């Protein structure tokens, strides 16, 4: 469909309120007023497109996805992936936990067992402290929840308090430092050290957000036993990217074309969630790949899960200012951020899937054979004026390889 | 002439003083006071499913000094304080002198995987003496590269024991001012036969990795202690903790991970404004953070006592690109480019390197203040 048909397709599908469907009928966007609000030495605005991922199944909800990216095909891929894992029942998806995590660093603390032992002792004064310096967020119902003392030794050591903090659906960078630096004196006193800083952490552990799919091999192909090889290779894929960071990179970079796309269209920051996903991939001494896909043999069906610290929210930043950031909550729902982070959680592994099975998939056919054997020709040692006689007798063969390519050109050249 | 009071100008004002500095063309000046956009159109083309356009701000970071050249950065941020850190930044490194930045190599990395290889041993000697006639093969798959003084240079081959085992090839090509996915996967294809042929296994992929290692980037500066602070003994004790700070994130991950981000926060903003995939710049370098064996900050600061200077350096793989994918299409990314006099996809690296320690030198100076 042409851009104005698919207006046309959104305005039919009622997913936006007239108001709504109107602004992106206008293409409004946030104008210099307020990008002047939202930055510094703000000179213009910066335009990158703006998509729909239609047919997100997450938890038995079908979602349309919006999607901020300037990379061909990722939109694309995404919809593919959307299309095929609807068809095998959709994701499933689950918040482990919704918390962040703040720390305090100290260093010359001359006795740091009991610097430990006392500001242990005093954990519920200390979150209590906490508490009290940002009142706003536990007459909410949100607030400190807990607190740990950690030694890290080193050069030099450091004694390390973490709070961890229900923000609600706020990302709570500026709560987390305000009770921090509320901590600083009490935590300087009980420890008798010095405090070198107070900031949240993007390391963000106490806010798993997990999905997975479960896609029987009959989608993958038609042919039984293709099914299966398909399904082998996405598995061994996935494998390899356990194996090899180089791999690693590439496969969990794939996953942020399309996390970062949708974090980018609902108001979120990107570069926390990547940091901390990224982070969480060498978890294990590693650089590793961010999902698993597994066969289920008995079931005949592919597996795909992925884990990732996704501490999105619905409140703050841009998510006010930027209108398409509130019209793409909208066109969404208005999710809680337990809910959001649980649609990008599956929209990763989406994204994830459609990558993996382009790269196994092989066998362009008419084309992909002339490739073959001119790739075959060359390596058998054919000269210029020769390759073109010898890939057109090879592509003519039911089958061939490297020897056919060798006894063609003993024969060229006999 | 001075960029004294840009940011407490307003829009109008900070486009006139812009204007003042003659770093436009008429074209592109006029570009951007009527504020053009890329269009429904374009986008169109670079995406799919498109229903209109998304924006953001977009800033000025000035008195950038990388390598003697001073720079006026763009960046595409809506983070409230990072164009402004990024820029006090940038002014107290101009007058210590600026950055040194340095390319040690300008090269991507592509893969085909094998497995159900019987004799890994053999096969990699096999793969190993056609070196040369599988490297003039991949150009031959992506000719237009050679002819302007790139293509694949080397080509290397590895055991990667596991469940199963792999025998990875790996190929080093230049790419000049592309970023080169295309272009290797292109030549990746290619190899996939002989390779499979040479070692009679089976080719599980070839894909270019963002795990650029063949294109790393370093930038450091040195800023003595009166740069750091007017009363004197208090720049000392500003150098002392920021080089603490920085140690710190050798340390905790949950320290590195934001001390990383923090520094991302100014390279994607100059990414996305140059039209470069900051997906791609992102996922290799924090692959890098932790090539120690413990994810790490990206970046050192470190004490000169006896030179009274805070020392900072980073370095990242940085494939950055000044051809293809958007760059040229949306009207913002040229702009953007034509702004820091349209340098080489080398120099552009060794601008965002700068860039991104200067952006973690903002960070780390107000969280230990
Ligand atoms: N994991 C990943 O990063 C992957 C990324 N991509 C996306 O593809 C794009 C990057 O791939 P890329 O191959 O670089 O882009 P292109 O496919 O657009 O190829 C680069 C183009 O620029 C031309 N050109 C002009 N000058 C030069 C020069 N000095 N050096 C090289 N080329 C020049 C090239 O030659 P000519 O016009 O004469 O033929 C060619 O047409 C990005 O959008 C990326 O996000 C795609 C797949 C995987």
């Amino acid at each position: 469909k042409s851009y104005q048909e698919r207006l046309e397709l959104l305005k039919a599908q009622a997913l936006l309120s007239p108001e709504r469907q109107a602004s992106l009928e206008k293409d409004e966007q946030m104008s210099v007023t307020v990008a002047d609000q939202l930055s510094e030495n703000v000179v213009g605005t910066f335009s990158l497109p703006y998509s729909l991922v239609p047919e997100v199944l997450v938890n038995g909800q079908e979602y349309t996805v919006p999607y901020v990216t300037e990379e061909p095909s990722v939109v694309a891929a995404a919809s593919y992936a959307s299309k095929i894992i609807k068809r095998a029942g959709g994701f499933t998806a689950q918040v482990h936990q919704r918390q962040m995590i703040g720390q305090v660093a100290l260093y010359q603390v001359a006795n740091p067992k009991l610097a430990q032992e006392k500001i242990a002792s005093k954990k519920a004064e200390l979150l209590e402290l906490a508490n009290q310096a940002y009142p706003s967020i536990v007459k909410r119902g949100g607030g400190a929840r807990d607190l740990h003392v950690e030694q890290i030794k080193g050069e030099p050591d450091f004694l390390v308090v973490y709070i961890h903090v229900d923000t609600q659906e706020a990302m709570g960078a500026n709560m987390l430092n305000t009770m921090l630096e509320a901590l600083k004196p009490v935590l300087e006193e009980l420890s008798q050290g010095q405090s070198l800083m107070g900031i949240l952490s993007n390391y963000a552990t106490d806010s798993l957000v997990t999905a997975s799919c479960r896609i029987a091999f009959r989608y993958l192909s038609r042919q039984k036993d293709q099914g299966r090889e398909i399904a082998e290779k996405i598995a061994l894929a996935s494998q390899f990217a356990q194996a090899d960071p180089y791999r690693a990179a590439t496969h969990n970079k794939g996953i942020f074309n399309g996390i970062d796309a949708i974090l980018i269209a609902t108001g979120n920051d990107w570069r926390a969630i990547e940091a901390g996903a990224h982070a969480f991939a060498s978890r294990d001494g590693r650089y590793q790949g961010l999902s698993c896909w597994t066969l289920d043999l008995e079931r005949e069906e592919l597996v795909g899960e992925m884990t990732l610290p996704m501490p999105v929210a619905t409140k703050g930043g841009s998510i006010g200012l930027n209108p398409r950031v509130a019209l793409s909550h909208d066109l969404l729902g208005n999710p809680s951020a337990r809910e959001l982070a649980q649609i990008i959680e599956s929209i990763g592994l989406a994204q994830n899937f459609a990558a993996l099975k382009a790269l196994v998939s092989t066998g362009i056919q008419q084309g992909h054979m002339k490739l073959q054997a001119k790739s075959l020709a060359l390596l058998a040692g054919a000269s210029e004026s020769e390759v073109a006689p010898l890939v057109e007798r090879l592509i003519s063969d039911k089958t061939f390889n490297l020897e056919t390519a060798q006894r063609y050109l003993e024969n060229l050249r006999s």
